């Protein structure tokens, strides 16, 4: 009656971690990636194969689910996530080595903000609200078009811990409203202000740019502690450093602005996904 074409070839593995494997692959002659998760990390493809049973996330900035598979080996079970294939990478890998101008910039962190917005709202009739938990460059794709999409839903909630050196103060002091969903919204919100900082140090103004770093390069080690981050972020109340030069360059004077408004102290404080959206649209 019909075949059903599950094979999937494993061209080059493009990713290795704790969490497993991420492998270019090829189906029916089109790229995927295939996530192949370790034993480590099952709860992530439990937690996200749950969402996509319950939502059909569909956007232009959210990575595209293809298929959750479960195969039964000898005395394994094996894991695999199948998505759409990014071939230019992460954010994370294409900031080490690309500057980027106005308008690239732009492109980049309104399609970060618009998927991020896009989690966080929920559609009656649609989908429920949805908060990410590890935003951070590693988990964003760049795509051809110049437009981003936000991956990884392992950790996600709708209504494994965060990546430390993203953590809001409130997750690093343990004051976080855990019983109100708006507290995880709020807790993206600073990892999205983190992620623009990042983007904004690689936009070229008046011949000048920053090398990339990470967030907090300055003042915490390589491979932080949970305490390392705590003292910088909730005791002594340190923000990633502006640059002088971006206060003679008006894309890079919004952005800054921006960016302080997501990492105020008070997460009721900070900017909404939908306003950055707003902001992002008037600048330039
Ligand atoms: C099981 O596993 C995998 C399957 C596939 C795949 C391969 N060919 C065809 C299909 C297909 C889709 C949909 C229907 C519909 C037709 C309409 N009718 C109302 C009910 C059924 C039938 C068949 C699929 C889903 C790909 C895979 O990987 C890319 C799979 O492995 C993860
Ligand atoms: C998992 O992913 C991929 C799947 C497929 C694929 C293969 N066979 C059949 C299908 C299909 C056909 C028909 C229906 C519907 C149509 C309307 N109504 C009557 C209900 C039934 C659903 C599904 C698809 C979608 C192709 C892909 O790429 C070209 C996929 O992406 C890698
Ligand atoms: C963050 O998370 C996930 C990411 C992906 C994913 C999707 N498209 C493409 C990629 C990729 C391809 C190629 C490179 C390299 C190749 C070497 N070159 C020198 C630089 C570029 C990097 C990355 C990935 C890793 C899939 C996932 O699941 C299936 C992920 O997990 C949710």
């Amino acid at each position: 009656q019909r075949t059903v074409a599950r094979d999937i070839t494993l061209l080059e593995c493009v990713g290795k971690g704790r969490y497993g494997e991420v492998w270019r692959g090829s189906w029916q002659g089109e790229n995927v990636a295939v996530k192949i998760f370790s034993s480590r990390d099952e709860k992530s493809w439990f937690r996200e194969t749950e969402l996509y049973n319950t939502v059909m996330l569909r956007h232009e900035n959210i990575l595209g689910f293809i298929a959750s598979d479960m195969t039964s080996r000898h005395s394994s079970t094996q894991l695999w996530l199948i998505t759409h294939y990014h071939e230019m990478g992460s954010l994370y890998d294409y900031l080490q080595l690309t500057t980027l101008d106005t308008v690239s910039c732009l492109r980049i962190v309104l399609s970060i903000a618009s998927g991020l917005a896009h989690l966080h709202i929920e559609i009656f009739g649609g989908k429920p609200a949805i908060a990410h938990r590890d935003l951070k460059s590693k988990n964003i794709l760049v795509k051809k078009n110049g437009q981003c999409c936000i991956a990884d839903l392992g950790l996600a909630v709708m209504h494994r811990v965060g990546t430390k050196r993203y953590m809001a103060p409130e997750v690093l002091d343990e004051t976080i409203q855990v019983d109100c969903f708006d507290s995880y919204k709020r807790v993206d919100i600073w990892a999205f202000g983190l992620v623009l900082w990042e983007v904004a140090r690689r936009m070229v103004s008046n011949g000048i740019v920053e090398d990339y770093k990470p967030p907090f390069y300055d003042v915490v080690p390589n491979d932080p502690s949970f305490e390392d981050m705590r003292k910088v972020v909730c005791v002594d109340q340190q923000r990633p450093n502006i640059p002088n030069r971006w206060f003679s360059d008006p894309t890079l004077t919004s952005l800054a602005k921006l960016m302080k408004e997501c990492w105020y102290q008070n997460p009721s404080a900070r900017l909404t996904a939908l306003r950055i959206k707003k902001t992002l649209t008037k600048i330039d």
